[PDB]
């Protein structure tokens, strides 16, 4: 029993679900206090992601004695961090299935995530050789541009992109990027559209003239970047369509959702001449992802699911998942179980939930709730009505992440390219996988030989007026009504369009495919065009807030859709019990 090498649909798959939607969806209510107690734990953690984990290693740490169950719904620890897998050419080939880097460390993660990493032997200057920073620019490749038919004229792909990005892997004197003029100039647009984008970079205006910095930064905060585009910069609507999808992969929403400001603070044009006041290479990248950082925390958590020790070994090492959840183990993490309820009795906590279609019902002195917090006043009976309704308000994104095995890349080398940008296809962002080399994994190399892509789709509804919960909310039901097959036509259909000019064959050669579905994708995020920045506050602040001895934890709790936030709120919780 492997899950990482299974393809297909995966991400939240067929099994994962079904009972917390009968529970959000129909209402129905799982009750298990006529049930007996069939298991004491001092910790029992609801969610096996990156924050369940870190509760688990941290309440360990304080309590090392510690009898502690993590009860996780899918089929493989780690939430959004999963490793994926492909065989091909007698080796492995890593990916991520959702959670992809660790985000500027240095500057962001805190003394507690940083003492996470080191106890689990992660030394960050490690990833310095690590990742071969220089192999797609040193073979001269670029990112480009794919401008489709439907909404341009005609397929167009652009390569010498040199456009900055927020989380870039790419030193910005290797971009082999053009200048403005001439990427522009190659654009599938009219001559006015294009000397109007050129402009924007070359002769930038104050467009908000008049106004003190300070009403600029107001009216940037309540003001699309779309709409900061056509109103006050006077771009054609079909000029910023380039722009539509740029912000889909950080944020899971297009322009017309991404506050002006915050597009300012992404690195976007346009703001150079507003008289605005005023980085770290993206290279923290496990060749599965975050995933590793799951691994490690469940093989220091259970030595008995995996032999080794430090970031080199976990790479390739052997997880053994038939050793997660033994008896009378310390530490147990039990799959396929969704956690139907939750309640404070007698100085402890009764968990129920449902496997296979069977409710159980253990005990706990301790809870951390670590899942979705949305899923939580399905569970907790003990919450208030005002503390469930914040709870509920922490709506997610949607995102897909996609994993493409190719047969080889040749068409990739031959195109010039390392990465696409599609502005208004279902996938925004398409790339050859970053090339990191460790443990006893080597980065593929050889264009002749196999290599991964990594692909994101985000099912946004641009235009349309809606608020960013709704967005995400309608996103999920465009998601529920794709079949597989669906998805994997979008791939395909996208693929060749893209790479089909260079004597790409998307049935010869795509020899894999692993759709991760993160229907509850990012932690909501306040949104300064639809949100209060106290009220959003207040309303994070009550929403996990502890009841008697549950802790809620989640990056859900910190509205902020990071692994070190995952860890943060874990800490909190467990240092609140
Ligand atoms: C596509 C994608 C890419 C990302 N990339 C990055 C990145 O590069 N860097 C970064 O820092 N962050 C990234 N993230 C953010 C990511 O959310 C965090 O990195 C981290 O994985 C979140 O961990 P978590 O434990 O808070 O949530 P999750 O990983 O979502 O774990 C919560 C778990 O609880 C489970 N659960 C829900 N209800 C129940 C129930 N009733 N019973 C039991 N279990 C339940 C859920 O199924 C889930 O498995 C990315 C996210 C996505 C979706
Ligand atoms: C294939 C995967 C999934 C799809 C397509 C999907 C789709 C949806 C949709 C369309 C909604 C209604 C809109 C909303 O309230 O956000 C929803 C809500 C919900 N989802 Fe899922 N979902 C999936 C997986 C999951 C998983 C893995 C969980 C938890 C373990 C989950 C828990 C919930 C809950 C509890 C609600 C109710 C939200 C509320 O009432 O606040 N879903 N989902």
């Amino acid at each position: 029993y492997y899950p990482p090498a299974l393809t297909g649909l995966r991400g939240s798959h067929p099994g994962a679900f079904e009972v917390a939607h009968q529970m959000g969806w129909e209402k129905k209510t799982f009750d298990v206090d006529h049930l007996p107690i069939e298991e004491e734990y001092d910790l029992v953690v609801v969610g096996g992601g990156i924050s369940g984990l870190a509760a688990a290693w941290f309440y360990r740490e304080r309590h090392p004695a510690a009898r502690i169950l993590v009860i996780e719904n899918h089929d493989d620890f780690g939430g959004h961090a999963k490793r994926n897998e492909f065989q091909a050419g007698g080796r492995t080939i890593l990916g991520y299935g959702g959670s992809e880097s660790l985000q500027s460390p240095n500057a962001l993660y805190s003394e507690d995530a940083k003492h996470l990493l080191k106890r689990l032997g992660v030394e960050l200057k490690r990833f310095e050789t690590a990742f071969d920073t220089d192999f797609y620019p040193g073979l001269g490749l670029s990112r480009a541009v794919f401008f489709d038919k439907a909404s341009f004229g005609v397929d167009k792909l652009v390569s010498g992109d040199p456009t900055p990005m927020v989380a870039d892997e790419v030193p910005r004197d290797r971009l082999n990027a053009r200048s403005w003029r001439a990427f522009i100039g190659d654009f599938p647009l009219s001559r006015e559209d294009r000397e109007a984008l050129i402009a924007l970079y070359e002769s930038p205006r104050d467009y908000l003239a008049g106004k003190s910095v300070e009403e600029k930064e107001t009216y940037l905060a309540k003001t699309s970047y779309r709409d900061y585009l056509l109103k006050n910069v006077g771009l054609s609507e079909t000029s910023v369509k380039y722009f539509q999808g740029r912000s889909n992969d950080f944020s899971a929403l297009g322009a017309d959702a991404l506050p002006a400001a915050d597009a300012y603070a992404a690195g976007f044009p346009g703001f150079d001449a507003l008289g605005l006041p005023q980085d770290e290479p993206y290279i923290y990248h496990f060749p599965d992802g975050n995933a590793s950082l799951a691994r490690l925390m469940v093989r220091d958590l259970i030595p008995a699911v995996a032999p080794g020790r430090g970031m080199e070994d976990i790479v390739m090492a052997r997880f053994d998942y038939s050793k997660l959840d033994l008896a009378g183990h310390p530490v147990r993490l039990r799959l396929n179980s969704t956690a139907v309820s939750v309640r404070n009795r007698a100085g402890g906590v009764d968990v129920g939930y449902s496997r296979a279609g069977r409710l159980h019902r253990v005990r706990g002195k301790h809870c951390v709730m670590a899942c979705y917090n949305m899923m939580v006043p399905y569970l907790l009976r003990d919450l208030s009505e005002e503390q469930a309704h914040a709870l509920s308000q922490n709506v997610k994104f949607p995102l897909v992440a996609t994993k493409v095995l190719l047969r080889n890349w040749q068409a990739w080398k031959t195109l010039g390219i390392h990465e696409i940008y599609a502005p208004t296809l279902p996938y925004s962002r398409i790339k050859l996988d970053f090339p990191v080399d460790l443990g006893s994994y080597r980065h593929p190399r050889d264009p002749r030989q196999p290599i991964g892509v990594h692909m994101v789709y985000v099912p946004t509804t641009p235009n349309a007026g809606m608020d960013a919960r709704t967005q995400a909310r309608v996103g999920r039901s465009k998601l529920y009504a794709m079949s597989f097959e669906q998805l994997e036509k979008d791939i395909r259909d996208q693929l060749q369009a893209m790479l089909g000019p260079a004597g790409f064959d998307h049935r010869r050669d795509i020899t894999g495919i692993t759709v991760n579905r993160w229907s509850h994708g990012y932690s909501y995020f306040m949104n300064t065009l639809y949100d209060d920045e106290a009220e959003s506050e207040a309303l994070m602040e009550l929403a996990r807030s502890k009841v008697g001895n549950v802790a809620i934890a989640n990056s859900d709790a910190a509205w902020d859709a990071y692994a070190h936030a995952a860890i943060d709120q874990a800490v909190r919780a467990v240092r609140e019990l």
